[PDB]
């Protein structure tokens, strides 16, 4: 049916977005630095935050977070190549991967 693989620390890698528009967010992950998070409007930059991140239970473990450094957590979410699915968190949705 949804057949999804095993998210690890090596297909999560590069940038993921919606599209262009209304209010659309962004994402990218790094192998060997960190996460980086946006959130714009229409055509305008309205926050960013960055965070490192663990793939060490088949989900992101999040535990550093920045300017406001918030408790660690992990986030149910699936990937196959070329689409995130992330199920709960701020980043919770649908994502094509934008490398």
């Amino acid at each position: 049916g949804e057949d999804w693989t095993e998210l690890n620390s090596n297909n999560i890698i590069g940038y993921w977005s919606t599209g262009i528009e209304g209010t659309h967010k962004l994402l990218s992950f790094d192998e060997d630095g960190t996460g980086s998070f946006g959130i714009y409007s229409n055509a305008t930059p309205i926050s960013f935050q960055m965070f490192d991140y663990k793939i060490e239970e088949g989900r992101i473990y999040i535990y550093d977070v920045y300017p406001d450094e918030k408790t660690p957590y992990y986030l149910d979410c699936k990937i196959s190549g070329t689409t995130l699915k992330v199920e709960t968190g701020s980043e919770a949705g649908t994502y094509k991967k934008q490398k």
